[PDB]
């Protein structure tokens, strides 16, 4: 078992490219697997979650060559009906995304599948997908609406018109995938817009989409192979953006980062707090916009986080709360109860760690109240959550003393080369032997 140990930073500098987007990587390889023809995937995130998605597809006879050192996949698609019944339960590891997407993919197959994963994954809520999939005629056994899930494939799924009562957590993507195999059209309508990585990829693979506040697909179409280049993960960049923001003497450039508007919340909010962040060299390679992000040290003020930014920033709140901890004044986060049902309860985790580092932090059922202050050295627990681990690694840049973050083995689920890149820009992090 291993921990991260930090010492304060004298300032970040240089230019780095963060690894590929986790969310786009999952969808890219899944769609490529069932496409017709050969898809080359560049920038695939070679992390534990995305490789679990790869292994899972391979158990069902996807043809995927992994070239790990180059972040490349070469996928020979097996076509829409080309998958084969896997012999054992599919282990999604730590990956909520993989299990929810596979559920959509597998609901309409002519075979049965069991989906499971690690302890954390077996606590992630699935009611949100089970219910709509069932409306389409899926049959999914589960206890307490958490994995493991047993899917009894139904090749005669029916399109539904569904209005999700919540900015989807892969619910839209899940139903869209099921929609490809359903008879008729499947229409998903949502209160507020959410991530659209799936829609962009469906278009990329030439599957017809329509189109106003809702989105529809009709089943029985074909996915057509089309090479894809995956942008840097802005959720991964977020750690360095906060680090360069709060560490005096810092100036860095993050190259080739995805800047999808539905993912830009951390930038939007930091700027509101007074951050110094410039987006340049904006380009549009296939489907996903990417840009370079230049960050310089800046003093921050606490803010009331606007409710409309919450969906745009949900995954960056761990590291954003570090910025709040060192800002001048109070920060209030509301409407973010979804933080409690992630890999760990992220509100409880962040509040626990912040208090251990000398920050006045207070939990709400749907968020947190932070009084900006001074980070001390100390020791915190990652709660096995990659973003909690990395958030406190970022805390270490400004903490008065060393920060020990226990149990960081799961950082590689989303950011395999985190330690290397951190030390490269001047964020001091070392992996050391942990306990237990
Ligand atoms: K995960």
């Amino acid at each position: 078992v291993m921990d991260y140990q930090t010492i304060p930073s004298q300032g970040l500098s240089g230019e780095i490219c963060v690894p590929g987007d986790k969310s786009i990587s999952h969808r890219a390889v899944l769609l490529a697997a069932i496409a017709e023809g050969q898809t080359q995937v560049d920038g695939f995130l070679m992390g534990a979650d995305n490789l679990a998605m790869v292994s899972a597809l391979q158990q069902m006879g996807a043809s995927i060559q992994v070239i790990e050192d180059e972040n490349i996949l070469v996928v020979e698609g097996v076509g829409m009906t080309g998958l084969q019944a896997p012999p054992e339960a599919l282990d999604c590891g730590n990956s909520g995304t993989a299990i929810r997407l596979l559920s959509g993919l597998l609901a309409g197959q002519p075979f049965n599948t069991v989906l499971t994963g690690d302890s954390s994954l077996q606590r992630r809520p699935m009611k949100r997908i089970i219910d709509p999939l069932t409306l389409m005629g899926a049959k999914i056994d589960s206890t307490g609406n958490v994995p493991p899930l047993k899917i009894y494939g139904n090749p005669r799924l029916t399109g539904i018109h569904y209005q999700l009562p919540m900015a989807s957590a892969q619910v839209k993507s899940c139903l869209l995938l099921a929609g490809l195999y359903a008879r008729g059209k499947t229409c998903i309508t949502e209160p507020a817009p959410s991530r659209d990585h799936t829609e962009r990829l469906l278009k990329h693979f030439h599957y017809t989409l329509q189109k106003k506040q809702s989105i529809c697909v009709s089943g029985g179409g074909k996915l057509k192979a089309n090479d894809i280049s995956i942008p840097g993960d802005i959720s991964s960049a977020a750690f360095f953006i906060v680090a360069a923001t709060i560490t005096p003497g810092s100036a860095i450039r993050l190259c080739r980062v995805g800047v999808n508007p539905t993912r830009l919340g951390v930038i939007n909010l930091l700027k509101m707090m007074g951050a110094d962040i410039e987006v340049t060299h904006y380009t549009e390679k296939n489907e996903e916009p990417t840009a370079d992000i230049t960050v310089r040290h800046a003093r921050l003020k606490g803010i009331d986080i606007p409710p409309d930014q919450v969906p745009l920033t949900i995954d960056e709140f761990p590291v954003l709360l570090i910025a709040a901890a060192v800002a001048q004044g109070k920060t209030v986060l509301r409407d973010a109860a979804e933080l409690r049902v992630k890999e760990t309860d992220r509100i409880a985790a962040m509040v626990d760690g912040l208090q251990k580092l000398g920050i006045a932090a207070e939990s709400l059922p749907d968020g947190v109240i932070i009084q900006g202050g001074t980070l001390e050295g100390g020791e915190v627990n990652s709660y096995d959550d990659h973003r909690i681990a990395m958030a406190f690694a970022v805390a270490g840049t400004l903490a008065k003393g060393p920060v020990r973050i226990r149990n960081c083995d799961n950082v590689k689920t989303s950011f395999p080369n985190f330690v290397e890149l951190a030390n490269e820009v001047g964020m001091n992090v070392k992996g050391v032997r942990g306990r237990g």
